[PDB]
């Protein structure tokens, strides 16, 4: 019952497709997919 | 400089990863990304 944000990039869990929980930290599926370019180093 | 950094999400540091990500005041590795990808396509 509360609004929860992507540590990364401030979308809320009604902004995104899915967002995941660390510890004390948030990451929403967006920001996951650009994770992927920046490791993979591709577009 | 010299400063240790820390994947938010399971307390790696830098130094224990291939790859560690920033964003403001938070950080996330490759291995954490990796699994992040599982959760969203639901999938092993
Ligand atoms: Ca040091
Ligand atoms: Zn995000
Ligand atoms: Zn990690």
């Amino acid at each position: 019952g509360k609004l929860l944000y992507c540590s990364f990039c401030g979308k809320s869990q009604h902004e995104v497709r899915k967002l995941i929980a660390g510890p004390s930290v948030y990451i929403c599926d967006e920001c996951v997919d650009l994770c992927n370019d920046i490791i993979r180093e591709e577009i």
